[PDB]
This record gives structure tokens, sequence and C-alpha cells, in this order.
């Protein structure tokens, strides 16, 4: 599923991301835009053989099982395919674990390079939340 901006913002808010660990909703929407272009089915292979999955491009090296990332962990205890669902629950729940792990949203390289320090509220402007 490819979400619209406000549609995803609303879904993220319902799933508890608004100000989760101090990150306002615009941060999460901005991250999703640059990570996946709001597409729940997005996958991208990393140089190390791991793969990033879903709206927040969650990495198989640490967070989910895809059966083809040798020596990896599955810290969210989920198959990576669950991260591609039209239902974002699995992605949100796993993102909460990631963002709580010490480095905050710096886990998402696109967030660090493209969202951090920017007017992230613009991503939710005009949305009936
Ligand atoms: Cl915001
Ligand atoms: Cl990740
Ligand atoms: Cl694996
Ligand atoms: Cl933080
Ligand atoms: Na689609
Ligand atoms: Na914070
Ligand atoms: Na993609
Ligand atoms: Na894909
Ligand atoms: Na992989
Ligand atoms: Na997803
Ligand atoms: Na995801
Ligand atoms: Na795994």
């Amino acid at each position: 599923k490819v979400f619209g901006r406000c549609e995803l913002a609303a879904a993220m808010k319902r799933h508890g991301l608004d100000n989760y660990r101090g990150y306002s909703l615009g941060n999460w929407v901005c991250a999703a835009k640059f990570e996946s272009n709001f597409n729940t089915q997005a996958t991208n292979r990393n140089t190390d053989g791991s793969t990033d999955y879903g709206i927040l491009q969650i990495n198989s090296r640490w967070w989910c099982n895809d059966g083809r990332t040798p020596g990896s962990r599955n810290l969210c205890n989920i198959p990576c395919s669950a991260l591609l669902s039209s239902d974002i629950t699995a992605s949100v729940n796993c993102a909460k674990k990631i963002v709580s792990d010490g480095n905050g949203m710096n886990a998402w390289v696109a967030w660090r390079n493209r969202c951090k320090g920017t007017d992230v509220q613009a991503w939710i402007r005009g949305c009936r939340l």
C-alpha cells in the first residue's frame, strides 16, 4: 500500500508514534517519505547482504528474520515479510524498539541526513489527525 502523507500521519498517531521518545509525528512521516516513499512494500538490499523492509526500511541485520542474512538477529521477533503489510502495526511496534535502543532516530540514515533539524511539522501540516 502506498499511503498519502496525512493518511500515514493519522495511522502513526493511532499506533502511538506522536512524540514517542520525544520525536514529534512529523519526524516519523519525514523518515517514512525518504525511506520508502510511503510504500509499505518497499525493500532494499544493503551492501552487507541484509535487506531493509517496509515503510520505515527496517533492517534484517538486527530487527527481523528473512532467512538470508547470515549471523543476523531478529530483535523484533518477526518475519521481515510482516513489515510489508498494508497494516503498519508490525513496523510501528518494531520502530519503537529501534528508537529506544540508545541512538534515537539516528538509526534511520535518511532521517539523520534529510529530516533532522528541519521543519518536520510541515509533514503533518493540513492533516486532520
Ligand atoms: Cl511534527
Ligand atoms: Cl533499521
Ligand atoms: Cl537469517
Ligand atoms: Cl533521542
Ligand atoms: Na501500491
Ligand atoms: Na528525543
Ligand atoms: Na523503495
Ligand atoms: Na519491494
Ligand atoms: Na537479506
Ligand atoms: Na511497512
Ligand atoms: Na518498516
Ligand atoms: Na534473523
